[PDB]
């Protein structure tokens, strides 16, 4: 009753753009486990994540804290909803994402993404179905890996089969949560990653006892985060967000961007001849030569658009407040999706048309209307890292391959967590030159 006079009704993100072109900027909905109110306003995304006066909702961040009783992200950097908490971890773990750390990642992105192409190009025989799901996940883990942990996962060689399955199924779980065997699967997942998380440590913490190089990373800060608690819950909260966020969202962008691309051949071909430009021949980029990738940086900024793997980010409304004419009671998770509001008309011109242009240079800026790494204090610590990553494994792609989607392949959407494709986007593949 509280939100009764609230608009509203009397993949799920879909019904998200349902309702609020039906309803307008304010909707309220009741699938969480707590009724929370949509806010589609560009006015209304500026004030409540360009402000530290408003924070993350933790009632709505405890599905990400704990999946069946069992700790997942905890409080970790994501899911850590009190701001001293955040504020005191997010500046240690600020300095892993430094201009210079990310450039000396440039080695590890390159080699990945050169293992991956060789890889595709052995079976470029216009006839083998290939998973680039599959396969750019694998990728995105093998980075994340080295980069993050200085760890060699070597799913690319067709290693780490358990721990895959392991991310699969705690990712359902957590979308699940909104059997017997189902709860069974998804606890013993977390455990999974979580006792990796403390094998990888363990190996840390050795090699230094040992005295042996270690290369500054993310997991260098996690620790340093912790100098002084009484356990390693914190570490490992940090370990399991940095290791699923590390690589799962950039997986979604890289397989959401080749989907689509596939059925975009008039710019994978405009795409092919900035790749060629750029770089030429060779086989490694140079960070200089990510800048001038100017053409594919805007068609992942409009793969961004159209099919953002972060769909949704919640902030505690403490005291009542008019959002757009409507009177929202105190105490209310606000919604805010770059999802939805891609999708709207009122926000974009033809939404589902797929057009790199909207961010030509010189085109007019989208302003609070498109946010896949959200804004403000909270927004995405990963974000040069993952547009670094992405775009040296895309340039490689198209360099070196012609890829074509096998008739069948949808390109719906599915929710397991973050959004990503429905199907495992299997193409056949060509070398380029014939
Ligand atoms: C295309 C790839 C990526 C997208 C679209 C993306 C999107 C986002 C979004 C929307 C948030 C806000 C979360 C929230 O409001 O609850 C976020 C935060 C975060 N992302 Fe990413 N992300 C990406 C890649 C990465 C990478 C590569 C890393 C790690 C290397 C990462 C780690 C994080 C962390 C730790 C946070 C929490 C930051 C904080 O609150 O201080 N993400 N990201
Ligand atoms: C914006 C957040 C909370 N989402 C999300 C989830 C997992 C990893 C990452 C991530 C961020 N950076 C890298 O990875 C982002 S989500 O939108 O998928 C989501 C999922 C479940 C419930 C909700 Cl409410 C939202």
């Amino acid at each position: 009753s509280r939100y009764e006079h609230i608009p509203g009704p009397p993949v799920l993100q879909d019904v998200f753009l349902d309702w609020a072109k039906k309803y307008g900027p304010v909707v309220r909905v009741n699938v969480f486990h707590k009724t929370s109110v949509i806010v589609t306003s560009p006015e209304s995304v500026k004030k409540f994540l360009m402000s530290t006066k408003y924070n993350k909702d933790s009632k709505m961040y405890r599905a990400l804290q704990t999946v069946f009783g069992e700790r997942l992200f905890g409080q970790g950097l994501v899911s850590e909803c009190n701001y001293e908490r955040w504020h005191k971890q997010r500046r240690v773990i600020d300095l892993a994402f430094s201009r210079s750390s990310l450039v000396s990642l440039m080695e590890t992105f390159n080699e990945k993404a050169e293992q991956l192409v060789e890889i595709l190009e052995a079976k470029a025989d216009g006839q083998t179905p290939v998973s680039m799901q599959d396969m750019l996940t694998y990728t995105a883990m093998d980075i994340l890996a080295k980069a993050a942990f200085g760890m060699e996962t070597s799913m690319l060689l067709g290693a780490q089969k358990p721990l895959s399955q392991a991310v699969k199924l705690m990712l359902e779980g957590i979308t699940a949560s909104r059997k017997r065997k189902q709860l069974r699967e998804v606890r013993e997942s977390i455990r999974f990653l979580r006792q990796v998380g403390r094998d990888w440590v363990q190996r840390r913490r050795e090699a230094l006892k040992r005295g042996e190089e270690v290369p500054a990373d993310i997991l260098t800060q996690i620790l340093k985060a912790e100098e002084g608690a009484q356990d390693d819950e914190g570490l490992l909260d940090n370990f399991v967000t940095f290791f699923i966020a590390g690589h799962e969202t950039s997986a979604n962008h890289l397989a959401f961007t080749v989907m689509e691309l596939s059925r975009q051949p008039e710019i994978v071909a405009r795409l092919q001849a900035e790749v060629d430009e750029v770089i030429g021949s060779k086989r490694y980029l140079d960070f200089e030569d990510l800048g001038r990738l100017q053409y594919l940086s805007q068609v992942l900024k409009e793969s961004l658009r159209l099919y953002p793997p972060a769909w949704g980010t919640f902030r505690l409304l403490e005291e009542e407040t008019l959002i757009d004419g409507v009177r929202v009671p105190g105490n209310t998770p606000l919604l805010f999706s770059t999802y939805v509001m891609g999708r709207m008309d009122t926000y974009f011109e033809d939404p589902l048309t797929f057009n790199p242009d909207r961010f030509g240079p010189g085109a007019p800026k989208p302003r609070f209307t498109y946010f896949p790494f959200s804004l403000g204090h909270r927004s995405c610590i990963g974000q040069q890292f993952a547009q670094m990553e992405v775009k040296v494994v895309m340039a490689k792609l198209l360099q070196r391959l012609e890829f074509r989607l096998v008739p069948g392949q949808r390109f719906g959407l599915q929710e397991q967590a973050t959004l990503k494709p429905l199907d495992p986007v299997l193409c056949t593949l060509r070398p380029r030159g014939w």
